[PDB]
C-alpha cells in the first residue's frame, strides 16, 4: 500500500503512515497525519557528530549539507564540496606564488595562513594613515 496524503519531504511507508525522507525529521517517528511536518535536518548544528576537518566550514542545506574550504583554503582533490574529515584536502593558498594577491606594487606579498599580508620593501616605509602587514598596504 502507499497512503497518499503523505506530507511533503516523506514517503508512504505502508497504507496508513509515512516517514520523514532522509534529511528531515518530524516530532513521531511515524507520520500517521497529514497535518504532521517533516523539517530539514540541520547537520551543521550537532557539533556532537564528526567535523569537515580544518581549514573548512559545515553549510547546511534543505534536505543536506555540504563542507566547503573555507575563503582563503582550496581543495587539493579538485572537490569543492565534501561530506566528511576523510573527504577533506583543504590547504592554504599561497596568494604570492600565485600572483593572486593585489599588493601594491611598491610592497612584497608575504604569504599566511588563510590569508596573505603587503610587507614595505626593505628600505621603504609605509606611507600615510595606512600601517604596514596589510592588504591594503602602500610603502614610499
Ligand atoms: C528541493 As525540495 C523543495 O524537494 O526540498
Ligand atoms: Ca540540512
Ligand atoms: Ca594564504
Amino acid at each position: 500500500g502507499c497512503a497518499r496524503w503523505c506530507p511533503q519531504d516523506s514517503s508512504c511507508v505502508n497504507a496508513t503512515a509515512c516517514r520523514c525522507n532522509p534529511g528531515f525529521s518530524s516530532f513521531s517517528e511515524i507520520i500517521t497525519t497529514p497535518m504532521e511536518t517533516c523539517d530539514d535536518i540541520n547537520e551543521c548544528a550537532t557539533l556532537s557528530k564528526v567535523s569537515c576537518g580544518k581549514f573548512s566550514d559545515c553549510w547546511n542545506t534543505e534536505g543536506s549539507y555540504d563542507c566547503v574550504c573555507s575563503p582563503g583554503y582550496e581543495p587539493v582533490s579538485g572537490a569543492k564540496t565534501f561530506k566528511n574529515e576523510s573527504e577533506n584536502t583543504c590547504q592554504d593558498v599561497d596568494e604570492c606564488s600565485s600572483g593572486q594577491h593585489q599588493c601594491d606594487s611598491s610592497t612584497v606579498c608575504f604569504n599566511t595562513v588563510g590569508s596573505y599580508s603587503c610587507r614595505c620593501r626593505p628600505g621603504w616605509k609605509p606611507r600615510h594613515g595606512i600601517p604596514n602587514n596589510q592588504k591594503d598596504t602602500v610603502c614610499e
